[PDB]
């Protein structure tokens, strides 16, 4: 259905995330390449997108979404379904610390319902 | 408190509208200069801004808020309080027709609580 992690701009946010296909989970990562954790989080998300082609995976440089966003709120991951926020992970502690492995983020997104298999 | 109609970009939407000062009414006009009605609506909204300095009045070119936005949804006026949408006016018919005078926008914005003399 999907399968790959996608880069989007600020003005594509509403279309891709808030108005995403009905009943689809969207996982948007709000990021800055300047932050090592963001670089890492995207690594796992690229991989997780392929493993869960049913879930939508997008990412965006916060500067083109929300101006003057603070480093201490990064990384930011929001989980959406039907234009509603199902989960928020804001900052290092919530996104699961500076060391964060593939399977830990997988789990993180799982207990909240964002990704499933069959 | 405010007093003038102000131009914002897409990435200033979240800060200026969704996260606007608690209890403040925000009137955002999503527009394009190519559409006469929009030109006319900004005229009224500039004047109204000054008359109701308690209400926040902003305007923004949709192309930098939502990409691929359809002419037929213009003009778009959203009314916000505390990050929640109180009223939506989308397209010519709802923004009160091609002839639309200062006082009938005022009334329309007033009927739903956006502007006030106290
Ligand atoms: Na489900
Ligand atoms: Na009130």
């Amino acid at each position: 259905k999907f399968g790959e992690l996608r880069e989007i701009s600020g003005n594509q946010y509403v279309n891709e995330v808030t108005n995403a296909e009905e009943d689809v989970w969207v996982i948007i990562h709000l990021y800055r390449s300047s932050i090592p954790m963001c670089l890492l989080v995207n690594q796992h998300l690229s991989l997780l997108a392929r493993k869960f082609p049913e879930t939508k995976f997008v990412k965006a440089i916060v500067n083109s979404c929300i101006q003057h966003y603070h480093d201490n709120c990064l990384p930011t991951i929001f989980v959406y379904k039907n234009g509603q926020i199902e989960a928020k992970f804001i900052g290092i502690i919530e996104c699961g610390g500076i060391n964060l492995k593939l399977e830990e983020l997988e789990w993180k997104l799982a207990e909240v319902g964002a990704i499933q298999t069959d």
